[PDB]
């Protein structure tokens, strides 16, 4: 391994250009975002034989600062004039590489920082603000893009992925995990009815790069949708275990989304322990935290 | 000092009475909660002489286990048939000084554990759902409550204070911070059109502790109606400096709900920097985040 | 209420003047602190009658900008020419009061940062380093300093107070919680030998405030000090509960230090839950964490 | 991509067996490990192509619970008689193996939970406590291991590697950062000394992988030795940059351990910002922590 590169840079960017006309499926409302404030934290890795002596011999001849990195990041947020994390990774790779010939790969990744709308009162009725936008610490886009310069002077995208990460969904009924090995380790009950409470990364490839970028809004694949349908299915299935329902939503995916070639899970239970089993005149439980260990299952859906 | 006490005691409740009937505000919506989910983290603390030999002596024989005080909030919130957490603060106070004579006060702080509604396909149509919930990092309601046993042996509240907690709003023009303090250690530049980012936390208390209970939900001021307020007021108010605008929306406030005494404000700002003052062709600037140092302001607003 | 400030001011100063000349104890070998490497997060907050308007009018006229207070204790450091993070706060509350006539009151509250010795091989042997520190995310030094002026213009302390913070201590055997109440709340077993795991944080007020500045260095207590004395006294008890420990520590403390009013405690249990009781030709056993709540305890003893 | 698993297994175990007999390197005292308290953070990844169904039909009969996983490593830690994370990974690995014969591959990581001697006064004198433990939150040693079973039910690993995590080492002089490209991308200005900060996560893979287990313990390469060259030849080098200093450490690791093949550094640059660079009658300086971005590097040595 031989890389360098800048981490935790963020960018916030006013008023790019509006992310619109995005073909609309029946999970979700969405159609596009109008970007009055587009929030992104980007990583990006630099490799190339020729970065060896700087590390052999100190020599920094050919060393891009990494503080130059992240100029360079956020002047080219300021240029971008698309519409998506996706192609301005891009655009971001393209420009470095046209740039600096002396190296041969970049790597990019790109983290929504999201923001969700407000209510103000204007003229006598609540509105959503075109001004005031609140934080979210919760779920986010996310975008890599790895490319290289090829022995012909081509540039290449090597790798492209987009996913959704930080989801938090809990179902308060309609889940069992039942049937499983029961043996010299095993002390948990089977469950018929538990309060299924799982985390979900979700990350999806296209058939054609072209796709991400978002150029043909008919095309792409927003991470709003897919949270969307993750939380429909979940909502529709009888779920046998996260395994269960997770190649469930896959599926639902690359039926929505045929330019999907693959979608990939990683998901984990953290779901609660029940404490108080019946509340007389109610259908109620009290359940809480449990402790620190945690299941998880990764598993890819192909088209 | 001498107290002690159990802290992050989480409970989550199933199908808790919904509360209703919420007089409402223009500034929100909100008129009551589902609580199909109602989720607390507790923290309580008790006192009293007779706990003195337990640290002066090492005598446990009056020390209710900090576990047993779980056990009971836990049991609590199944057993509880209210409606908020005020409410629920209340209940447990009332129930642990009747159960345990020998303590003389007892003090609580409840956080809700917020989730927030998602899209399921019902139908043919998407609906909200009622079975799946996203669990949210953003803000969140906040109760407090002590209560004494006095020397006749009634009990009596001595404090109460609800709030909210966790409230990050970033309105990206019309404020300004210009016209402070210009002198040896001044670098700041002045400011006609900053993004003002602030983070906020308001607490309020009521003239009559019975309406924070929601026993008669027309008293009752949600944590959500607060939120809402703050929004409007900051979208609607050219700011001057994070003072202003706590200043405004604690006036709102108190004008919205005369049955409030006071308001208190602990705000912090965490605008970022600018990088690129000027894109051609567009209204747009880039920006990044700041070095750690946060101002912060704390201010009473009374009625 | 109605303050402003700043927070998270981090500031490192490099070859601040050693702390030598301490007076030690049975418990401690500390001898003094090298300060080639000083680090200090301070919070700062001001108050005064004349920064109404600044929130009620949006008046900036008296308001120092939080960035310039940023300015002025980092200034502060470079000039200080003390020996302790105590009267490194008197030094930054004096000057600047004495700057801004304007403000009635000053808080200040600083954290040590603290750093490692490393080691080396030079010269054919290994040394300490007097260039490579390790930083440490493990206990640390704290202050706090309130200061008033008054209307003849003459500046007061009104309340000192110095700590230790952040010290996790877990004893592996020697400890017991039994006689605790056992009643319909109770599911905690009694316990004769646990591994009892605490959090601690301890903090103590000086009889005369001047003893606190290290201008006189017998004087001074210094948090190693009372490191070492809560680690002796922890080895030395057969614990009966944290109660118990910490009323120990704080009698140990005020007989070592007879120059000190008072000691207080926040202790938090962090014990580990069994998993296997009886391993087959060993003394061990293996444990793993609790689920998320914690017992806790605060209390002062006093000389 | 296929697998499930349980993270965050923590798991601590009294008298382990000691690790003693180790060969001794210049740079570092270290001669083994007392192993009163041993803790460790276990990750276990397990694939098999039988767990097909358990994802795509909901058939849990072939699924060993992840509990049940959490069972298997606290209970193995229990039986262990080794004296290394590595060889506890090994020996779960080979247990889980043999117990699950549906399972084709697993994958453990181990992370130490390091604690610190403590010191108290017993019997006229202050020595190391051998009850009194301080949890450490600062370097930590880490091990992953993969093994496969065959088609003829031999079990083989496939890949193993030892590290050293959480190292956060600041040189206050004697580093530069020169040379670099300047461009329309470059505002960073060249530094003749400044105080590098450094994180630093060292991975060393072995030619042999029996000698990771301590079975031989003069033939394991301990993380405590791997952290004191790294602070040995920070001290010792005039570094060009972080890429010039992890080249030198790991060339160092390379020298004095020959049985390794290979050390692997990822490291990140969070070096502080000057604020005052000229003291009067002083050679110390202040700096505050910087803007959010780092840059980072990554980079393998071999033999
Ligand atoms: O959905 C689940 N999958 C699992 O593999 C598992 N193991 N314990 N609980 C579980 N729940
Ligand atoms: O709103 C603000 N109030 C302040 O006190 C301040 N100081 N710097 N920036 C500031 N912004
Ligand atoms: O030392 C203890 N004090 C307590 O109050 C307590 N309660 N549960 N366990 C405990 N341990
Ligand atoms: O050591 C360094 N390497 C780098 O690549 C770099 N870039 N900015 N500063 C730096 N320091
Ligand atoms: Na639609
Ligand atoms: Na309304
Ligand atoms: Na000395
Ligand atoms: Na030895």
């Amino acid at each position: 391994v031989m890389y360098y590169g800048k981490g935790d840079v963020f960018a916030y960017r006013t008023y790019l250009k509006p992310l619109t006309g995005v073909r609309t499926i029946p999970e979700s409302p969405f159609s596009g975002r109008d970007h009055i404030l587009f929030g992104v934290n980007v990583k990006i890795s630099v490799g190339g034989t020729k970065l060896l002596t700087s590390f052999t011999k100190g020599d920094n001849s050919l060393v891009v600062a990494t503080d130059s990195m992240k100029n360079f990041i956020q002047k080219h947020l300021a240029s971008y004039t698309g519409t998506t994390i996706e192609g301005f990774l891009e655009y971001v790779a393209t420009s470095f590489l046209k740039k600096y010939s002396h190296i041969e790969k970049i790597s990019l990744i790109g983290e929504e920082i999201p923001f969700e709308t407000t209510f103000a009162v204007k003229n006598g009725n609540r509105a959503a603000s075109e001004l005031v936008f609140k934080k979210s610490r919760n779920e986010y886009a996310t975008a890599y893009l790895n490319m290289v310069r090829n022995e012909d002077n081509t540039l290449n995208i090597t790798e492209q992925q987009s996913g959704l990460a930080g989801l938090q969904l809990i179902k308060v009924s309609g889940n069992s995990f039942v049937g499983f090995i029961r043996d010299e380790y095993t002390t948990l009950p089977e469950d018929s009815n538990r309060p299924l409470f799982v985390y979900l990364n979700i990350k999806w490839k296209y058939k054609n790069t072209e796709d991400s970028f978002g150029t043909n809004p008919e095309n792409y694949v927003a991470a709003e949708q897919i949270r969307d349908i993750a939380t429909s299915v979940f909502h529709e299935t009888e779920t046998l275990s996260i395994q269960h329902l997770i190649y469930l939503i896959g599926r639902r995916i690359l039926e929505r989304f045929p330019q999907l070639q693959e979608v990939y899970f990683e998901s984990q239970n953290h779901t609660w322990d029940k404490i108080v089993e019946e509340i007389p005149e109610s259908e109620g439980k009290v359940y809480t935290e449990p402790r620190p260990p945690y299941g998880f299952q990764c598993f890819t859906v192909t088209q």
